[PDB]
C-alpha cells in the first residue's frame, strides 16, 4: 500500500525544510509537506491570526492530497503543536485515525507554555533573544537583508505558540506517538515529555539525540527519517 506523511515546519520555517526528506524516506511513503500561510510557496497568503485559524488553514492544505488511505503527521516545535491540534481537527471532520504521529522538539501540549512572552518585544530585541535561545540559527544576523523580510514571519509563529491555550479533547488518540528530542535543546524540557503519554492509548516512544540542539531535525534529518521509516515499517507488520 501507500502512506502519506504530512510534515509541518517549526517557527519561521517553510515546507522546504522537508524537501530533502525524499532522499531517505521509504519508497512507499509519499512526502506531503504542508505549507503554513505567509511563507515559502504561500508567501502571498496573509499570516495566520490564531492557532485555530492556522489549523483550519492547514486542513485545507491536507485535503488537497488526502483521499482516505494511511497517513502519519510529523511536526517540529510549533509544527508539533499544530500537528496535535490538526489531527484532532481531522478527526472532528470524520476522517480515520493516523497510523502514527511524530512530535519533534515539542513539549507536551498541556505544558506547551512560554516561560516568556517574546512576541511583543521590538523586532530587534526579539531576534536577539531567539538567537540567544537557539530558536533560529545564529547566522541569521549575517545578512540584514534576510532579517528584514524574515523577522515578521518568525515573530508571527512565536505569537501563535505563545497565545496558545490548551483545551482538552473529546477523544484519546489510538495510534503510537514518537517523540524526538535533542539532549542539548534549551527550549524543550526532557523531564516534561512524560506528559505526552495520556494523549494516546498506544505506546509513546522517546528518542534522544546526543549532543543535539533544537535544530537536530535538520542536522540529523537522516536519522530522524531513519526512525520514521522504522516506525512505519513496524506498523506494516503488526499494526
Amino acid at each position: 500500500s501507500n502512506i502519506s506523511l504530512y510534515c509541518l515546519p517549526y517557527s519561521g520555517g517553510s515546507a522546504a525544510m522537508y524537501y530533502k526528506w525524499r532522499s531517505v524516506l521509504s519508497d512507499n511513503i509519499t512526502l506531503r509537506p504542508l505549507e503554513p500561510a505567509g511563507r515559502g510557496t504561500r508567501i502571498r497568503q496573509p499570516l495566520c491570526l490564531t492557532m485555530v485559524d492556522a489549523v483550519a488553514d492547514l486542513y485545507q492544505q491536507f485535503v488537497k492530497h488526502y483521499t482516505g488511505g494511511d497517513y502519519a503527521i510529523f511536526g517540529h516545535s510549533l509544527g508539533g503543536i499544530m500537528a496535535f491540534e490538526l489531527v484532532h481537527y481531522i478527526l472532528d471532520h470524520g476522517h480515520d485515525m493516523p497510523c502514527a504521529l511524530f512530535f519533534s522538539g515539542c513539549r507536551p501540549p498541556d505544558r506547551a507554555s512560554h516561560e516568556v512572552i517574546l512576541h511583543t518585544l521590538p523586532d530587534q530585541a526579539f531576534m536577539e533573544e531567539i538567537v540567544k535561545l537557539g530558536g533560529t540559527p545564529v547566522d541569521v544576523f549575517r545578512n540584514k537583508e534576510l532579517m528584514t523580510i524574515f523577522t515578521p514571519i518568525i515573530k508571527n509563529d512565536y505569537r501563535l505558540y505563545e497565545q496558545y491555550v490548551f483545551q482538552a479533547k473529546a477523544r484519546t488518540l489510538t495510534c503510537p506517538i514518537v517523540l524526538f528530542h535533542g539532549d542539548a535543546d534549551n527550549l524543550v524540557m526532557q523531564d516534561e515529555l512524560l506528559a505526552w503519554e495520556k494523549f494516546t492509548t498506544r505506546k509513546t516512544r522517546t528518542i534522544i539525540f546526543p549532543a543535539a540542539d533544537h535544530f537536530f531535525v535538520d542536522k540529523h534529518f537522516e536519522q530522524v527519517v531513519g526512525y520514521v521509516n522504522q516506525t512505519i515499517e513496524s506498523l506494516e507488520i503488526v499494526g
